[PDB]
């Protein structure tokens, strides 16, 4: 039994020659070589089983990347465990192996315009598959796009996913959150629970800025602030866009506020493509109603090079901690012999 950090990885006698790559609150990360196909991979030691809400996003993810079947969205190769629920501990993935993902590489590397432009397109391409088969990523970052050596892009974690229910959005104001505040949409903080595919086209926004700028373009220290950030750029919204919140807490806050003038992306962004910077505009819109959606952000002028209907495919098939590991025993069971 290999070890790792304090931590044995049961992943033999297939996966030999680990190397330590990160690591989370239930689980660590190890690149690994495959003796059957004869290549690198990554493997994730998931160690749920105590904790519910773990137990939870562990049985999410598995279930949503073993029905799913796209270029864009990291696959699971194999899955490691023991071959009874009693001396189940932990759980290993096994996933093709990325260079870099897209947070590394930010902090790194200058990107070029085609640069921004084919990653965008492919984000934009998975998502539109996800989004197909009524789920909704909600931690859309930088740190879960894996990279290639030649620039492939994969969308990962699938821990936050859940399928849409736009009937049952609505929230009261300040109503807490879980995915990632720097990409949270103005509503989370306003009348949104984020059941909604607008939620994830926010968070590609973010991302597209993030890509101009090599900087987060609403870096916000907790909660409100990041509200604060949001309208600092996008300025005061307008009446028809408040007359949409009709909780009172949420209009009365917003009302509260000074007059706060738009920042002209170009401003922000004055070496960006003007075709970007409309796109930018049109996720990054205060209004998710009136925001743009995956397949419109695909036909988009910006991506004219790549746009191609028939070859951005869609989903065949839309969609206690006790419980949960005989989910988890029941779905991994296809990869033991
Ligand atoms: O598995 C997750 C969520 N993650 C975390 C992660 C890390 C890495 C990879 C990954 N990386 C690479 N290449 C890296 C090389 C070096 O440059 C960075 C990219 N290739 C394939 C995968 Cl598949 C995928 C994931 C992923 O899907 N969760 C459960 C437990 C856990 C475990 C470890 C950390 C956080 C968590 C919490 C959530």
């Amino acid at each position: 039994p290999e070890m790792v950090r304090g931590q044995v990885f049961d992943v033999g006698p297939r996966y030999t020659n680990l190397s330590y790559i990160g690591e989370g609150a239930y689980g660590m990360v190890c690149s690994a070589y495959d003796n059957v196909n004869k290549v690198r991979v990554a493997i994730k030691k998931i160690s749920p089983f105590e904790h519910q809400t773990y137990c939870q996003r562990t049985l999410r993810e598995i279930k949503i990347l073993l029905r799913f079947r796209h270029e864009n969205i990291i696959g699971i190769n194999d899955i490691i465990r023991a071959p009874t629920i009693e001396q189940m501990k932990d759980v290993y993935i096994v996933q093709d192996l990325m260079e870099t993902d897209l947070y590394k590489l930010l902090k790194t590397q200058h990107l070029s315009n085609d640069h921004i432009c084919y990653f965008l397109y492919q984000i934009l391409r998975g998502l539109k598959y996800i989004h197909s088969a009524n789920v909704l990523h909600r931690d859309l970052k930088p740190s879960n796009l894996l990279l290639n050596t030649t620039c492939d892009l994969k969308i990962c974690d699938f821990g936050l996913a859940r399928v849409a229910d736009p009937d049952h959005d609505h929230t009261g104001f300040l109503t807490e959150y879980v995915a990632t505040r720097w990409y949270r949409a103005p509503e989370i903080m306003l009348n949104s629970k984020g059941y909604t595919k607008s939620i994830d086209i926010w968070s590609v926004g973010c991302i597209l800025a993030e890509m101009l700028s090599n900087r987060p373009i609403f870096p916000g220290k907790h909660y409100l602030d990041q509200l604060n950030h949001i309208l600092g750029i996008l300025g005061s919204p307008s009446q028809e866009d408040l007359n949409c919140i009709i909780n009172l807490k949420a209009r009365n806050y917003l009302l509260s506020l000074p007059h706060k003038n738009k920042v002209p992306w170009n401003r922000l962004f004055p070496n960006a493509d003007s075709k970007a910077l409309d796109l930018l505009d049109k996720m990054l819109t205060f209004n998710p109603h009136k925001r743009i959606e995956v397949e419109q952000a695909l036909a988009h002028p910006y991506l004219e090079q790549y746009y191609d209907p028939s070859d951005e495919p869609i989903a065949e098939a839309p969609f206690p901690k006790e419980k949960l590991k005989e989910l988890i025993f029941e779905e991994t069971a296809r990869f033991q012999p």
